[PDB]
């Protein structure tokens, strides 16, 4: 049996893509706090370009990485197809590869124009609160033969093509398409060069560092398997050669690993393993066992733990990478010592991120023993108030994402929503690492949970109206009532509100001479009462026009006093909805507010 559940953290992990989608959501949907949202993206540039993936944990649609979490994602599935089956996970991962390749195409309007970004990093940065509400504009920026982008032009034809084949028995239409996109992408990417940093505003957090050259060849590479064009596998090693080396020496790079911005890694496994040429091995080897017994004496940092820590930022990522291209590697080579090693190193990585860790903690949110609560994830988080301390707790379970983990090699950790740099979750955190899941399925098993996902249930009231006795009085009733929108499952707008407060008219009271005053109040102060039948009457307050949302202090509440005066008479002891109404602020469950006329809260007599 196997020491942790593979195949449920590989659930788990489809899950989590599930719950990064954007877009109008399909009826199907399995994440019950995920509502429609960016609906408007691509409106700017009249096109229609929702869909895809939210980045990380926060909203912008960031294509560079998007696009290689999605080949590394169908390159998993190319490897150990068995591992989808087994796990019964096959169908949602060509789920999921089938949603961010539909919006590939959506971006790619012709076959020299991508659009790589729908969002602005800073402004989306700035707020804090659930995707579905989103009040800042999302600008489209694209690349064409005015101002290239090689890199994530040919990321992209790597992703569809590495996906064409996925879905090739599938339907073999859907996989043609992805191909033709492909050829075009990567024809655009090799005639017009240069760096898509230099033409859309996101260096400063998808920067292209390490150029195109690598993903030349790694794009090269993919069609060649899609089309089985041998032009390609040559183009693929020619452009081989210009790959980095390193500081001095002629050696190519071997002291970092495949990442969103570095292909160089896979392009040396993936060759070795499709020709066999001793040049290719060598690269492969001296990068893997610079990973695990070193070369020339250096060797990647390892804590105590056991842990290989390459960098601060998303340090179990990297890991999980190198994982996955390991074991890939440990089937083509025949030497046993080096099998052992990589193969070895590789569930080792991947088990200490389930648990087997100094902390004896997991790092895969909702999964394992004492997983992390508070991952940086703007709508898993739910705040209402455009605060990322409030509330204390994440108010949904963010199923199956890993964590960046311990950036230090001394197995420290701390659960800290706060902490982007160790707690934030990502599309391409979990691609290699779900990856590595698949081939550990493939080989020591794991069942699935029967019953998932559990259905979360509100953390109370989501839309509600509170109130008090603003001022006593005894021939009037002053009310202080605050609408509130504080949704999470999931989150929504409230702009078309309205909400009653029904009284009994007493004896001696004239309706004629009823007022309704206030001395403050965000929606409208109405004139006259309205009659139902015999002495029930009731006040309309109209709050229709005010976004009452959950992303700001002022945003998610409206304050509404309000003063019936009847005169000499009134008593408000038998009034329907002065029921409870005390001297703090509390739920009013006898005031009924309606969305558009429909009752959210409250009970009508
Ligand atoms: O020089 C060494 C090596 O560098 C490689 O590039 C690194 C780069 O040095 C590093 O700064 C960068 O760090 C990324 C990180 O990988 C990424 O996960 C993270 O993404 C953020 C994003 O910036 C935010 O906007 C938001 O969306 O959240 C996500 C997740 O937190 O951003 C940081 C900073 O950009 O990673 C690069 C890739 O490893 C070169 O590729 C390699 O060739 C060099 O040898
Ligand atoms: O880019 C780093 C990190 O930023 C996070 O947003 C920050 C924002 O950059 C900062 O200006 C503001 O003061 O705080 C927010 C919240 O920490 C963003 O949420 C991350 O996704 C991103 O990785
Ligand atoms: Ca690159
Ligand atoms: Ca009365």
């Amino acid at each position: 049996e196997p020491a942790f559940n593979y195949a449920e953290a590989l659930q788990k992990s489809m899950f989590f893509y599930e719950a990064q989608r954007s877009g109008k959501l399909p009826e199907n949907n399995r994440v019950s706090w995920r509502g429609d949202s960016g609906l408007n993206d691509g409106a700017d540039v009249g096109l229609d370009l929702t869909g895809g993936w939210y980045d990380a944990g926060d909203h912008v649609k960031f294509g560079f990485p998007m696009a290689f979490t999605a080949t590394m994602l169908a390159w998993g599935a190319i490897e150990s197809p068995e591992g989808y089956i087994r796990s019964g996970q096959m169908p949602y991962l060509k789920d999921n590869l089938r949603w961010v390749n539909d919006y590939f195409i959506k971006a790619h309007p012709s076959p020299n124009v991508l659009y790589v970004q729908v969002g602005d990093g800073d402004a989306d940065h700035k707020w804090w609160g659930p995707a579905e509400v989103m009040p800042m504009e999302r600008p489209s920026f694209k690349v064409d033969p005015s101002c290239p982008g090689s890199d994530v032009a040919a990321e992209t034809a790597a992703a569809m093509a590495a996906s064409s084949i996925v879905f090739a028995d599938d339907d073999p239409a859907y996989a043609a398409t992805l191909v033709q996109h492909a050829k075009q992408l990567y024809t655009f990417a090799d005639t017009y060069r240069g760096v898509y940093s230099d033409c859309v505003p996101a260096g400063a957090f998808y920067n292209s560092w390490s150029g195109y050259q690598d993903e030349l060849v790694w794009g090269a590479y993919w069609l060649y398997k899609a089309t089985g064009d041998d032009s390609y596998l040559a183009k693929a090693e020619y452009e081989y050669d210009f790959l980095s080396t390193e500081q001095q020496t002629d050696l190519r790079s071997y002291r970092w690993t495949i990442a969103w911005d570095d292909k160089s890694y896979g392009t040396y496994v993936l060759l070795a393993k499709e020709t066999g040429k001793q040049k290719y091995i060598d690269d492969a080897n001296r990068w893997l066992d610079y990973w695990t017994v070193g070369v020339n004496g250096q060797r990647v940092p390892y804590s105590p733990g056991g842990m290989a820590v390459l960098d601060t930022w998303g340090a179990l990522r990297y890991a999980a990478n190198t994982a996955f291209v390991a074991l890939v590697y440990a089937k083509v080579i025949d030497d046993p010592v080096r099998k052992q090693r990589y193969h070895d190193f590789a569930v080792r990585q991947i088990n200490y991120a389930l648990g087997d860790n100094p902390r004896n903690s997991s790092y895969v949110v909702g999964f394992g023993n004492n997983p992390p609560r508070n991952p940086h994830h703007r709508t898993a988080h739910g705040s209402w108030t455009d605060s990322i301390a409030s509330p204390a707790e994440n108010r949904h379970v963010l199923y199956g994402a890993l964590v960046g983990g311990p950036g230090s090699p001394n197995d420290a950790y701390t659960d800290d929503r706060q902490d982007y740099v160790a707690n934030e979750v990502a599309t391409d955190y979990n691609a290699g690492f779900s990856s590595a899941l698949a081939m550990l399925v493939e080989e020591y098993g794991g069942t699935p949970l029967a019953d998932f996902p559990p259905t979360e249930e509100p953390d109370g009231p989501e839309i509600f109206v509170e109130a008090q006795i603003n001022t006593p009085g005894t021939t009037f009733t002053e009310i202080k009532a605050m609408i509130r929108n504080q949704s999470g499952w999931p989150a929504r707008m409230l702009d078309k509100g309205t909400f009653r407060y029904w009284f009994t008219l007493d004896e001696g009271v004239d309706p004629a001479d009823i007022t309704v005053s206030s001395a403050y109040n965000q929606c409208a102060t109405p004139e006259d009462v309205h009659h139902v039948s015999g002495d029930l009457y009731y006040v309309e307050i109209d709050c229709t026009g005010e976004k009452i949302f959950p992303g700001g202090q002022s945003e998610h509440r409206r304050e509404v006093q309000f003063r019936i005066a009847g005169g000499p008479g009134w008593d408000p002891s038998n009034d329907w909805s002065f029921q409870g109404i005390g001297n703090e602020l509390a739920p009013a469950p006898y005031i009924v507010l309606y969305d558009d006329g429909v009752p959210v809260w409250g009970t009508a007599p």
